[PDB]
């Protein structure tokens, strides 16, 4: 296939693949996005830097085939960085390997394992295995590797850090970097990303950008690189976001989640939403009959509260809460640094208890549950007016609440 | 509108309500229902028992004229009858009150209380309250009501119409099918008795105690011989009663086939190669195997399949110490259907695949056992199964279907 | 339903409906939407100007409760607007002419009668038929009605314009006002709003904007409160970017659309897509197994070319592209004054003919189609080049038409 | 992958691969399917009969490698038929080919030129060309290839192995089901015809006149009577091969059932009024009704019941001139199905709502026309229906289905 490479700074290119048409990738929604690979050229060497998804390699191999006849170079890779096993970044690794057999290939000792795992071909492949802070010299470009399966890759010279996921967003324009894109779809993008894939690890980005800050690490890069998405001209832009999240600073916003089979308990939802707006805090309301985790879990992250609201059925919650919930357990919103509150809700028939099993998950969850209601089929006009003097109340603890 | 009324006995109608384009209610998947409501026309006074969803009457309406007209009774009910509070059978309570404000309304006493919650303008509406049992004479026609037959639902009652023997029995019995065809025999056995089994499974499985309890009670008292006609909310008339009464009855005591339900989700296909590779190795014993992936399938087919499986594989990788999160969904679903409740503790298998520390397999092993399941073993690997691991699943998968032959039925 | 009313004005609340869990509504995909009506007070006369959606009047009459205790008012309503019959915004006229049966109803002509055939219990309802220009003096405020069964109402001494429909969005946020969200969600909702049920009446659109700049009616208009979305406090953007679109102001922008059974189409949409992108040229992708109509047109209405691709299923193509089809010959995306320029594309295993069953619609649609392409199952490298090259050349003609 | 073969017959076994998990191809609904692939085994020579979808080869080598097992012979394949080119049936044609790169490879003359399209390493393969009536011997079994025998794609073809009567009719006879059963006798018969009559309304229905042609040849000639089973490309194993050619014969004269089939779509809900009015008044001249609508329905259930239905009713509302875009789909599908060549033209109506001047129930009626339906009328109404234009929709579903009856199919 013939297509492009785009020049990132003297030497250095994109080559990676757009995935236009992907919606969903494990659980988590998109309209497209990219499997960004680079390639280095030094003077004597020439370096890829990650690649692609199995079965997607016809726009890498344009791309190098492009960016070499630019270069006034051979179609040759001298060298092979695997910043990461899973197969979204190293999918194309066998073919790359069965095309330059001689190059070396550059990962850590966990990953050695897990590439093999995916790909017994690559028994017996050339693999230099990196115990970190390693460099190469391409011919006047270092590339400097840093660390279990994962690490980043520094071109020093001009400081181009390529991060593989960290920093990454679900993005898939015909625009590669940062400042071509609206910044609101673009900083989206990245809440969305962080909240899927790094909260759990908060005190892990507090403790490395803490470490990065007072080894005076930090200035050294001067544009971020990552494996899917936009490249981060503004570099401090995305740690900035990365600093806010892993430290919980939060909006005066509250995320609803419910369920319904009859609609009682979405008008109890939208109920709450209004005491909440009294107060002039803000509201987003998710309906998980038709509504995804993954763009639920985004708005929690800038949310100071929660609210879960089920009918019961056979004495518990409407089974879809519990996909969300085993997800909420996975992410653990706690490590943030906030607890964010929280309230039950939710109709039942009989005897109920649908309430009382979300108000122990949220509980588990790291949430703040500060109360339950539960109420009987169709809420009277004074029930609704519970539900929003309880909003309201929660409104009010909200904005109190620090940072 | 104008809509045809069904005759299925001398003086008895169906009106009810075909809900062709519904594809989905409560999280049970269907091709469109029915709302079954009916009319018995006494020498006497008409009732009507059961009526149907919010903003739907308007075939009813029709339907209730027609069968007056046929009958050349003048368009008047006497009698309502409420066997359930559930919307899908009390949604035009509103409109018929307000059409015939002196017609009783003959319900459970926690029904009334329901009813009014449901509907307000119903408060004051002449509610006539069945207390365990009550008859009242339509004219040469007998209705007999029954409080709460399963028990669990103090707002439901059974409605016997004695000189026929036609059990109104409202969602007992029902199948979630639309059809032109009314009665059971009408349609193919398999897509009824499918139907049937689906409907248990979803609705009934939690008060297989209570089902086994009432029949024994109904078998030793003489009652079950007057039963001539079973005409349920949704779905089919059974013109044969005893073949849905015998479903129920192996169905609550946990007569299941020599068959697996493997369950499994997936991120990057490693646990979809394993639940093949499990299902190669039950397929060589001759045990039947039915394959659902998170993903895309549904919780409602799900279930239907585990009611008359021995054994329940669930499969998952590990996302953040956790398994991948549909499994979520289905986990609290079967905590709801306590399948243990069937007398049978089905066996189990917790698999997956795991890129670090793993966990997401002890955790699905101990949901299973939460579940009432009978958790033999886990099977959790790295990444990519090589050949050698597909192998130990196929083992497994054999291993397992022997074992689930030598289970008695 | 307790529920707060937001004063947009000295006497003048918004009362509306956050529908917040539909996703789609008439074929048009959306994150909830609205249902704006208004509460105007004279000193003499309350006026409810339009309404909603059958069945969700519960936050309506909340915040039409609000309004009237904020005021220190009697709960009543002495007139009712009905400025279109459409029942999302007239679904509960026959609550609100059953609490104030004395009420007069102004609207149209033509719209007594279909309110009417909607809702038979308006038949001997105190009508008021508007024929345009027409005043009535509330005390102190004078409500102007407009026909243009649609009409607009201004409120003329504080320069209100209820506008209905026109330059409303499909938006559902706790903010109502243009400015208090960010520009590109506000914008990208009106390009969708202008393009899915604007576009066919563009002419008319240009008629009416100049009549209206030609005399003084313009510089009265200081706010735009349509039934949808966001309140423009801002006019003059929303009539300027009517007014891009009615001219056919586009950029240089493809939009490509596909459908695929076994990969091939795919294959060349990419390569069209990487062609086009050598140029500088900006893509839009979609899939048509899982893509919408209606996000499809919001792309196309600011694009200088739109390529069409399908396989060949029993001599047609791919039954997929015929909902675009009926969707673009609605729309009549040549009305804006701009024939976009347009390829037709697709693989076949026998006799083919579905790609000119496509360029054949795509002219009946207004488009210029340029040329067609039809391959023999899998593309090779060479005819994906020939995709490339194609994509290219079609990418200078973009870049060398006029906006 | 371990995975097990299934004897056919002596000598003879399935090795395909169940695809558990699809649940759409190339916009055809399913629950799973099948690639069904066959090893031959004669005294001398070993024959695989198709193949699968590219990726999906694991459980197809371990099939192929435990039937060889099973005879107690090496694994080896002598011999590679290809019946068809696509890519569900030929895409692990490169690894059988990489792995035993002398065996010849039978297939007709397009079908290579379609395979090496599709396959660049299979340049300098070693085909050979079948031109029809061609056999070759494996020792004691005879394989007898039969070109482009439906005549319409020149790329397929049909193998039978002669001794036993068994036709290898790729995708001719085959249905989408995904069950471990692998005979027609081991499920349900109204699974099994339902989704034979949805391959057939799909895939063949435009065939219709070449089934008759080809029926006509095999009938007079007496080649009918050699068929003993026939082991498609999808789904069962014929084990009663006259009960599917018969329901080919039914489908392709146009037999049809006293049956509607109604789809619409609508936006505000007039249509879908409309549409459960048309019917009541079929069902009150005891005509069936099958109805879809259309905003989240699929194309291939519909044609499906098109097939067995003698009148096919379409409605939409009006939106900017034109009917509600998604019948635009439906009726581009229409145009390449083309029912007319069944020899019946199936009735229709038109019908719509509309708020203007309408028009989109008059261009239902010119595309109904175009896709070979008999329209009758058409109507158009105003918003919402009133109980008289209910009564109209009601008396013409009253007067097409007095029609349909007098229909002689
Ligand atoms: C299938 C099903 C099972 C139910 N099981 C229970 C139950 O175990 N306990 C209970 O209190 N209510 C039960 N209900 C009643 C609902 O909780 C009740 O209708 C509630 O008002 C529904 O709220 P919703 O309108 O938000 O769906 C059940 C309802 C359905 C349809
Ligand atoms: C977002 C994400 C989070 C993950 N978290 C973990 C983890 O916490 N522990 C672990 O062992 N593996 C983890 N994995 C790795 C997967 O479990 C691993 O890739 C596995 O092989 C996937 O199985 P599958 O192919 O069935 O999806 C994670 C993978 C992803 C994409
Ligand atoms: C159900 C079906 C019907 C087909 N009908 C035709 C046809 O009428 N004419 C033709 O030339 N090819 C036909 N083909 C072959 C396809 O056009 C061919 O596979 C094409 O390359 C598919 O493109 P895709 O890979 O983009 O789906 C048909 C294929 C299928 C599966
Ligand atoms: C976006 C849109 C465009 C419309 N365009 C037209 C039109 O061009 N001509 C017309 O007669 N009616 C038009 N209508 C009105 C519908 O046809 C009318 O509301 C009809 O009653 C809808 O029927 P349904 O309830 O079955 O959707 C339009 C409606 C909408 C929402
Ligand atoms: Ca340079
Ligand atoms: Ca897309
Ligand atoms: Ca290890
Ligand atoms: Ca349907
Ligand atoms: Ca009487
Ligand atoms: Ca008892
Ligand atoms: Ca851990
Ligand atoms: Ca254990
Ligand atoms: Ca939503
Ligand atoms: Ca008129
Ligand atoms: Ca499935
Ligand atoms: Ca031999
Ligand atoms: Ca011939
Ligand atoms: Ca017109
Ligand atoms: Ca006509
Ligand atoms: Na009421
Ligand atoms: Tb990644
Ligand atoms: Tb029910
Ligand atoms: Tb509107
Ligand atoms: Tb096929």
């Amino acid at each position: 296939m013939k297509a492009d490479a785009v020049k990132i700074a003297d030497g250095v290119y994109w080559v990676g693949v757009l995935d236009w048409d992907i919606r969903m990738y494990h659980g988590y929604t998109l309209n497209g996005t990219t499997y960004n690979a680079y390639l280095v050229f030094g003077d004597d060497k020439v370096a890829l830097i990650d690649n692609t998804y199995p079965g997607t390699s016809a726009q890498m191999w344009g791309r190098i085939k492009d960016a070499c006849e630019k270069e006034g170079r051979e179609f040759k890779i001298d060298v092979i960085v695997q910043n990461h096993v899973e197969k979204d970044h190293s999918g194309a690794l066998p073919e790359i390997h069965k095309k330059f057999p001689e190059a070396p290939i550059y990962c850590t000792e966990v990953a050695v394992e897990g590439l093999v795992k995916h790909f017994p071909s690559l028994k017996g492949a050339p693999f230099k295995v990196v115990k970190s802070l390693e460099s190469i010299d391409l011919g006047g470009k270092t590339l400097t590797f840093l660390e279990p399966d994962s690490m980043f890759t520094l071109y020093a010279e001009e400081g181009i850090l390529f991060s593989n996921d960290a920093f990454g967003q679900h993005l898939c324009f015909t625009q590669r970097f940062d400042h071509e894109i609206p910044e609101n779809i673009l900083m989206d993008a990245n809440q969305k990303f962080y909240a899927n894939l790094i909260t759990p690890l908060s005190k892990l980005v507090l403790k490395k950008f803490k470490e990065v800050i007072e080894l005076g690490l930090l200035e050294k890069i001067k544009m971020i690189a990552p494996s899917h998405g936009q490249i981060w001209t503004d570099p401090m832009k995305v740690i900035g976001a990365y600093q806010d999240f892993a430290t919980g600073k939060c909006k005066d916003k509250v995320t609803i989640v419910y369920d319904t089979m009859h609609g009682s308990t979405q008008k109890m939802a939208h109920a709450f939403a209004e005491g909440i707006m009294s107060e002039g805090v803000d509201v987003k309301m998710y309906f998980l009959h038709n509504d995804e985790r993954s763009e639920i879990v985004k708005d929690i992250l800038d949310s100071k509260a929660f609210l879960l609201g089920a009918p019961t059925i056979y004495d518990e919650p409407f089974p879809s809460v519990g996909d969300l919930i085993y997800y909420l357990k996975g992410l653990k919103f706690n490590r943030t640094g906030l607890k964010r509150l929280a309230l039950a809700f939710g109709s039942m028939g009989g005897n109920g208890g649908g309430t009382k099993v979300l108000a122990e998950k949220l509980k588990e969850c790291g949430f703040e549950v500060l109360d339950e209601y539960e109420l009987y089929y169709v809420p009277t006009e004074d029930e609704l007016e519970k539900c929003y003097n309880m909003g309201k109340r929660l409104a009010v603890k909200v904005k109190e609440m620090k940072t």
